[PDB]
């Protein structure tokens, strides 16, 4: 067990905090008769109800389907669709006639097997409102089938009449294939090709035009509806990505409301009769190519081979006799929950001797399998540039070291590529004849009761294995080597789990109801896969906590302006609360940084000086962000390469710094458009060592957005979580210890961003908050017996009763004032003094002086 904590709370504030409560005529709940029975100190504290379908035109010459605006300018205002159509052709048939680099593009676009199926893709397309385009993967499905589809329209003296949208599951592969498609028509995004993913968009031309964006935007961009739109081609719906399972619900309403529409799905080889019967048994347009046959081989058939050796239910232990007793006494030595890097080391030198060229595509999980595998290569020299070239392979790193995957290397050389399942249905690699497959994936697995965010590593699907096995037969006779044993094999499930069956419903929730698609469960249960029921109810709830929807289920200002964000609904609120504090700069932030990985490289060790000295003294990873944006935003004022300089000298990720700015100037706007004035978003100069109450502030508004992550410490890097169980500090962290120095907390709770579980529970991203800054943000539930508080059935605090039900009454108060101001959000202006007053209070107490504490000591 762990002590009450003591509350140092001055005689000062504790009337302050009482006179306020009265000035507000706040109902406080009085102390209780006698211990044993605690009284909840919590203070509890609408619209008309209505299915609708989301509205759908043609394109049309004189409006931008991007931009959702008319076109009252420049020569395209009044010009007619067959002058358009005219200029548009005359300008591809010149460049198709000059372009001899082009020219052999084309040619190389021609050879692509889905190119004999141009004729019967097109021919299906116009006869039916919606087909499914099923086809092995390599066939040119994502990347030529729209550009058949334009090009038709163009070539056939309709150019005008032609605008296709493309939703890809995933960010990479939406900016990606615009860049693709583009390089393919002679062109940069921006012209006939553009991409339009989250906190990142380049527009293309308002006709004639191809948007490769992600299925999150479309939805934010539905508001209007599918105005000025040909084409929807829904692509990699095989991968049942959520936001594209609820795209579907949403297009079919469509299809079946507005006919003349086209909707393409397009599909890699699997059982596409779910989708055809939902779709009114539309047509299946089968495509494939030249495929040779792939050698599988298995844990056993691996380690047999190579003749390893490991270092010092499980289905390891499992093997037949057919095989040899090393082999069956090796393969039980391996952990099935770790992947076998040795084994792969071992398997690249057994690729040589076969003495056939070829590039090899190794499976792993995630940015640390591949990290770590990559570490392990370059340690000996033998897999070093002169034979080897190793190109890692995942979401977060830039696109020029991406593209380099499909460059061909010089003879003698061996091309390894350590990738994601990026590589498994989503682009193609070519001179791939080898694959080393993990036989893993790594999902986010969320469990709302403990808020335990998990980034498992699960076995892969058979559906899984027998794609990744195909990547290898696309050259020539090629050989797959799957990392898990043939009894493991047996025991995989046929297909992955959807993301619908797995994942929090809140942000499609909200989705449904901006677009009034009518009741959330009533809609969801369209779907092609139904969510759980519990997940709708947790969705409801979470957005009944939020005051996002009312007792109606109807949406709310409040939830209107959450729905328009593209970040958590909890992060959303906390923006707007950050808006009313005019510290909506610094809040705006903190939410933007949340989408994109830590811009320190520290490269999974423990921080030094340099790093951790952005923290200054407030024990907070948040301060350290937002610190490193003041010295980021300073250092860029001195033009580009003084910005890369300081980003290099500094150890900092320059794209991720850029990508984040890019991304709070976009929250920034969302608010200003909502109503919120210019004035309380305004980039405010802070210290991190010295008295700063907008930092005060920020710290006790993070508490909300991160809640209910809150920990207690207790030794090192050992904490207690709101469960009551033991968990660690994680390396990455400014809080903690470097080497056997213990650091001397002035409080030992923090609010932390993620609650990873892996071996243990690691809190990753940690804040310091005052025991006061708990009791107002980071606890819901609170129990008083006169001496003691109990927050949340997990830790204690000794406090005066009086002080406890006052900083729980003004959160009442805060969410009372966040109603009103999100009905009318210019009011935060000027307020009532009563308001004004209470604000003032929450200042005070998000102090640290508040709590006896002094961070300069
Ligand atoms: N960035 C790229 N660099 C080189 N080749 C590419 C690139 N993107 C796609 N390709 C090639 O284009 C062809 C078609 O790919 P794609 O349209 O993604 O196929 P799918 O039908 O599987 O979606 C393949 O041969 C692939 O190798
Ligand atoms: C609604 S639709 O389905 O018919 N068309 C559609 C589809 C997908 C995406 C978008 N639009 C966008 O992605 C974006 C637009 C702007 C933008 C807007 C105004 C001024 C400046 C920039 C930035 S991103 C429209
Ligand atoms: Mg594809």
């Amino acid at each position: 067990t762990v002590e009450p904590y003591k509350v140092n709370l001055s005689q000062d504030l504790e009337h302050q905090l009482q006179n306020v409560i009265q000035e507000l005529n706040l109902e406080i709940v009085p102390p209780p008769e006698d211990p044993f029975l605690p009284v909840v100190l919590n203070l509890g504290k609408p619209s008309q109800r209505q299915i609708g379908v989301v509205p759908w035109s043609p394109p049309q010459s004189n409006w931008n389907p991007w931009t959702s605006s008319n076109i009252d300018e420049g020569p395209l205002a009044y010009a007619t669709p067959e002058q358009i159509s005219m200029d548009l052709k005359n300008e591809l048939m010149y460049q198709l006639e000059q372009d001899h680099d082009l020219q052999a593009i084309l040619q190389e676009r021609e050879l692509l097997p889905v190119k004999k199926f141009e004729s019967e893709i097109l021919e299906a397309i116009s006869q039916n409102s919606v087909i499914i385009i099923r086809g092995a993967t390599g066939c040119g499905k994502t990347t030529q089938v729209p550009q058949f589809i334009l090009d038709d329209f163009i070539q056939n003296d309709r150019a005008a009449e032609c605008n296709i949208v493309v939703t890809q599951p995933r960010r990479i592969s939406a900016v990606s294939v615009a860049e693709r498609v583009a390089y393919e028509r002679g062109e940069e995004p921006g012209k006939s090709c553009g991409y339009s993913v989250r906190f990142e968009s380049v527009l293309p031309r308002p006709h004639a035009s191809i948007m490769f964006c992600t299925v999150g935007v479309l939805l934010r961009k539905l508001e209007a509806g599918i105005r000025g739109i040909s084409h929807v081609i829904v692509d990699e719906i095989h991968e049942r990505d959520i936001n594209t399972d609820f795209l579907l619900v949403v297009l079919r309403d469509v299809v079946q409301a507005y006919p003349e529409v086209r909707i393409v799905l397009m599909s890699a080889t699997i059982d596409t009769s779910m989708f055809c019967e939902y779709f009114f048994n539309c047509p299946i347009i089968e495509v494939y190519g030249r495929t040779y046959p792939v050698q599988e081989y298995f844990l056993e058939d691996c380690i047999q081979m190579t003749h390893f050796v490991p270092p010092p239910a499980n289905c390891n232990l499992i093997c037949g006799d057919e095989y040899g007793p090393e082999t069956r006494m090796s393969m039980a030595q391996l952990n099935e929950k770790e992947t076998p890097f040795e084994l792969i080391e071992a398997l690249l030198k057994y690729i040589e001797t076969l003495n056939v060229p070829g590039a090899v595509l190794v499976f792993l999980p995630g940015w640390n399998l591949i990290y770590t595998m990559q570490k392990h290569l370059e340690m000996n020299p033998h897999f070093g540039s002169h034979r080897y070239q190793i190109l890692p392979l995942h979401s977060q790193i830039p696109r020029e070291e991406q593209r380099k995957v499909f460059d061909p290397v010089p003879s003698g050389v061996t091309k390894v590529i350590l990738s994601t399942n990026i590589a498994e249905t989503s682009i193609t690699i070519n001179d791939v004849v080898y694959v080393i497959d993990s036989c893993k994936q790594k999902v986010k697995l969320f469990t709302a009761h403990n808020n335990m965010t998990n980034y498992a590593t699960v076995w892969a699907s058979k559906t899984n294995l027998e794609q990744r096995k195909g990547r290898a037969g696309r050259v020539r006779p090629g050989f797959c080597f799957h990392l898990c044993s043939r009894a493991r094999f047996e025991r995989l499930e046929t297909h992955m789990t959807p993301e619908m069956f797995r994942t929090p419903l809140h942000e499609i929730a909200l989705s449904i109801k901006l677009l009034r698609l009518g009741g959330i469960g009533q809609f969801l249960a369209k779907a092609i896969e139904p969510p759980p029921l519990d997940a709708v109810i947790e969705a409801e709830h979470t957005l009944r906590e939020l005051d996002a929807l009312d007792a109606n289920d109807e949406l709310t200002p409040l939830g209107r302006i959450l729905a328009k964000l593209p970040i958590e609904p909890r992060f959303g609120k906390m923006m707007i609360m950050g808006c009313i504090f005019y510290v909506g700069d610094a809040v705006c932030t903190i939410s933007a940084a949340t989408c994109f990985p830590e811009p320190f490289i520290s490269e999974g060790k423990r921080l030094g000086y340099v790093h951790r000295n952005f923290a200054g003294n407030r024990f907070s990873d948040h301060v350290a962000l937002l610190s490193v944006f003041q010295a980021w935003d300073d250092a860029r004022m001195g033009g580009e390469e003084a910005e890369i300089r300081f980003c290099e000298h500094k150890r900092l990720n320059m794209a991720t710094l850029r990508m984040t700015w890019e991304a709070k100037v976009q929250l920034k706007e969302i608010l200003i458009n909502s109503g919120f004035p210019e004035d309380c978003l305004l980039t405010q100069v802070f210290t991190n060592t010295g008295p700063d109450n907008n930092l005060d502030v920020v710290i006790s508004l993070l508490a909300f957005g991160v809640y209910p992550n809150v920990c207690y410490h207790k030794e090192k890097r050992k904490i207690l979580t709101t469960e009551g169980r033991n968990a660690l500090i994680h390396k990455s962290s400014v809080n903690c210890p470097f080497s056997s120095q213990d650091m001397k907390y002035p409080s030992p709770f923090f609010v932390f961003g993620e609650k990873i579980r892996t071996r243990a529970i690691s809190a990753k991203g940690m804040t310091l908050v005052t025991p006061l800054q708990l009791l107002l943000f980071a606890s819901k539930k609170v129990q008083s017996d006169g001496q003691i508080v109990l927050v949340d059935d997990w830790i204690r605090l000794q406090i005066s009763h009086e002080a406890a039900a006052c900083i729980t009454a003004l959160r009442a108060a805060m969410e009372a004032l966040v109603v009103e101001v999100t009905k009318q959000p210019n009011i935060i202006s000027q307020l009532d003094p009563v308001n004004e007053h209470m604000l003032n209070m929450i200042r005070q107490i998000s102090r640290p002086s508040a709590a006896g504490i002094n961070l300069m000591i």
